């Protein structure tokens, strides 16, 4: 009935800002306590609770960790009252495939452009998938990510207007991952016509 | 123990014309008796016989799946199915499904191939999106030579809902050199219940 | 000509019961008291339609004591008192239709409230902790049931917009049987 | 007063009546009527062709008129429950039917148990009443017994209506447990 | 060159319970009908006609059963020629909600007296398959006398069409009473719908 | 492909145009200034304005060839209808039906209060063959119960090139 998921830091967040972040997710007062198996002190963790419009109560608390003690290998865990538990992942890299698309118009979208990105082929599942116009990034809720399947790939997906193109008719796909070289970046360019 | 309850795929439905739905129990942990998958409809009116099939999983958790014929008319008029699940267990488990409601919206289907990368130049990929459907249920395949590929050579993601409403599915697939080079054209055709005239649209798509 | 008892809502939760003498065809509606005794003011409405009626305020003691009051009209007579003999109190049952094809933004509730005596009785529907205007359901006339009690169904069209914000109406009957406050209620959610 | 067929005269019996409720009959198209039976309220039922009322034939009483009702049509959509168990009523339980949202307002409710179609006095319908949209709707209630529900625990709500599809009929299966 | 398939009429497959479906070629082709199930195929009639424009045009009607065609079966005609690739195309039960025709029939003053017009609004139907027939004397009229419009989409879901026929006083006085039938999957019980209307 | 200017540019705004598509230069020849705008298959439209006298006198037009078609004169029939009161008094559908023209161009107008309502108001049908001499047109309008308390009065309009005196012939239909 009552779910619980613990997720590792964005790559985005753990190699470009290094402010890496763990959430432990509780879907339905239950009370969330972080613990770190080395005994070392964790951080003061900011807790969120929403109600959601199918009756459910979900928890959400994100812990702020050291990037250096998330790449050491540190093991966190999430006890709600089931506990969970959360490291860095192990095993082969590979550098992400990414390529970019631009739809034409549909019969009736002719104002409005829908981009997608196809990023196949990296090694963990990890990556971050970001939009940009302009060298400057575009509101999350602005795309679409599917959650990485293994072969791991990844589909992003971004509408955008007639007057973003026009203004400069160039968007950039761009994979944030742990096995991407040379700055953890792979990134692509596309256009509307 | 947990289970669920499928919709006929929109490909069984109108291409196909056997649309069937499956009951899934996933048993957490196998016990000793034989779990009863029972039929039924909220009409009353009878079911088809059924295939059941169980299968041990590799974490040492069973599963138990039943499939039924469900009737063209029957499925696309609005009839609700039943599958209840007699386990032991506490109470009976009871899961129904039936054609899902809103307004309808026939897809778009963009077919793209993916430019040669290096390290691998006999792989292309074909990527498809489709989307501005409703409602979510739809079926992908892939055509070469005019002939429908096999199920597991392509992927398609989980239906998600856009900016507005209306849903969008990718479809990937792996394809070789000797295949677009035999024929440098592929299809990548959609089912839905809202496609005219016959529940498809499809693009063409070549790898040069 | 008819004349109502006063509603189980306004005896009893409201606590200003009134009664109704209506007559289907100027006219002269004298109200009294078998006993003799005073009565209030009552309004009076006529209407031309393609017939006369009058609501007489009357005490709550007056009434559950057992007064008879008497609409003569001139010569109709009719007088109404409280119902006597054995009281049940109601069954209470709520139920939400399932997701109609065409419509998912709308449920049908509806409340069965059954298997009790006397046949007044009325019908509430709360949300949110708050009572819905009279006006968002319809409650059936009481039918006798096949044994001694009567039975009703109130019927509620409820939005998406209502069970998303609180997934729970209720359902309440208020009968003057129902112990100790007059009212029995379900609860019912959309899923 | 004169009645239109019932649907379930109309449609399932395929021998509708119309009744004069207080005699001589008529159409309007002038084709003949049949064979009146009276009865003495006195009341007189005159058989009607099931194409000929379908087609919209107005029939004269006498002076009182009846036709079917013209206007949109829709199918009811039927929904069937069963009340948990009473506290000192262990060997009852009572179905509701809710059938709604159905045009024009002629509409015939039936019970059945087995396939076997209970007897009228066993449940009751209301009157059809209008819906907060367009349509109308009715309630129907339904006593049943252990010995019912023990030997099958499944009961129909079956509507039959004008404009239900197939076979003007649409119906929902309850169970106890 | 272009080629078109029809569906049945809801009058053939409703009240003749003969549906057929018709692939029209418009410019030796050949045409190939079969079934997206699978299911074999009854014998097609084939037709061609030499035009005032000089364009051929060949006809292929194939009979379909009628259990068939409402359960949803998909029927596929496949045209080749001398044309680069083969023509594909298909046909099957039209589908979403469906809603009754409302039928409501006109008839025409004079004109400034031999001959009045009758006219008929049918609306309000899903899908847009629908036939009109009309009626004098309990017996239907040649096709040939009147003409129905293709249905268009109306503001909301349904769809609309007129039908127009021309009357002669003859005709209405020997009797006055025209009937503007609709048959429609959607109408009920018989899948058909009518209104009477009257030149006086 | 080409097509000749409408009734209702050419009488009642005096603006006529052709169209020419192609699914470009235009030629009459005497003596304006061009117009244009851009399934897998471009199609593009180019709109060239005409003088009203200029395709009166029978002038020839060419991107193919078009030219004021000559034949017999008919002028429209005109008769508007109402629907009876639905089982829906906010909403009724007006029709209005349109025949024994000659030739088949015909435009279709429908006016509330002495203003002519926006085209998407109004459904309008192709010009059909009748059985004798003539085209004919079925339009259907639906209006609500807003629009006839204001003025329950609706012109169903047709313009037409043989109609007198001014290329128009109209009727009145009320909902009540
Ligand atoms: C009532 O409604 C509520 C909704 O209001 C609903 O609650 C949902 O419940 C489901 C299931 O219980 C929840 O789904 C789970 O969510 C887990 C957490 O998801 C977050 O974290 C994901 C992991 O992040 C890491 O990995 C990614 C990928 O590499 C990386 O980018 C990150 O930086 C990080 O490293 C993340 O992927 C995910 O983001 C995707 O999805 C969200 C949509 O939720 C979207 O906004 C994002 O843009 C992106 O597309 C999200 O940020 C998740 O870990 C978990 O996934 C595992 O389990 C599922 C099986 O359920 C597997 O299929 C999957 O492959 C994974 O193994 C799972 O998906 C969901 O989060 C709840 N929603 C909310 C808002 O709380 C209730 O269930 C409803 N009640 C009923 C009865 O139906
Ligand atoms: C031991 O190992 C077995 C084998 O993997 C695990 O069994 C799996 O259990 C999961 C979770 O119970 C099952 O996932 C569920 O599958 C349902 C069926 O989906 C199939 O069919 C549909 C259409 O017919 C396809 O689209 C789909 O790809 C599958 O082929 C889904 O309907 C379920 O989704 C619904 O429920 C979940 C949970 O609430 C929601 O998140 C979804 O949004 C949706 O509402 C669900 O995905 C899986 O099918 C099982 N596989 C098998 C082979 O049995 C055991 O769980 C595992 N044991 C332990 C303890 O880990
Ligand atoms: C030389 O002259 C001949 C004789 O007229 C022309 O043949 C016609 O060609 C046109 C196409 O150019 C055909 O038009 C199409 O007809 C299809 C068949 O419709 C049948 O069913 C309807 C009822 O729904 C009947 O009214 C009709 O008579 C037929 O029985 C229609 O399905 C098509 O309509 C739909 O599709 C098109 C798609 O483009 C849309 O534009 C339409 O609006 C509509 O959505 C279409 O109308 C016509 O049927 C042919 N008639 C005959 C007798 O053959 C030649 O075209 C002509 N050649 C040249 C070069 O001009």
């Amino acid at each position: 009935g009552v779910s619980a998921y613990l997720s590792r830091p964005s790559p985005f967040d753990l190699f470009i800002r290094k402010s890496p972040t763990i959430t432990c997710l509780v879907v339905d007062t239950v009370q969330l306590t972080w613990s770190r198996a080395s005994g070392k002190p964790v951080q003061h963790s900011t807790r969120k609770e929403e109600k959601q419009r199918n009756g459910t109560l979900t928890v959400t608390s994100t812990l702020p960790v050291g990037t250096r003690d998330w790449i050491e290998g540190e093991t966190y865990q999430c006890r709600v009252t089931l506990m969970r538990s959360t490291t860095k992942t192990s095993g082969p890299r590979a550098a992400p495939e990414v390529y970019a698309f631009a739809t034409p118009e549909w019969p009736g979208s002719r104002d409005k452009r829908t981009l997608a990105c196809l990023i196949q082929n990296f090694m963990p599942e990890d990556i971050s998938v970001q939009w940009l116009h302009n060298e400057v990034q575009l509101p999350d809720a602005r795309h679409s990510t599917t959650q990485p399947r293994k072969t791991f790939f990844v589909f992003s997906r971004l509408e955008v207007t007639r007057a973003e193109w026009e203004q400069k008719d160039e968007f950039i796909c761009r994979a944030v991952h742990e096995a991407a070289s040379p700055s953890q970046t792979v990134q692509r360019a596309v256009s509307v016509n």
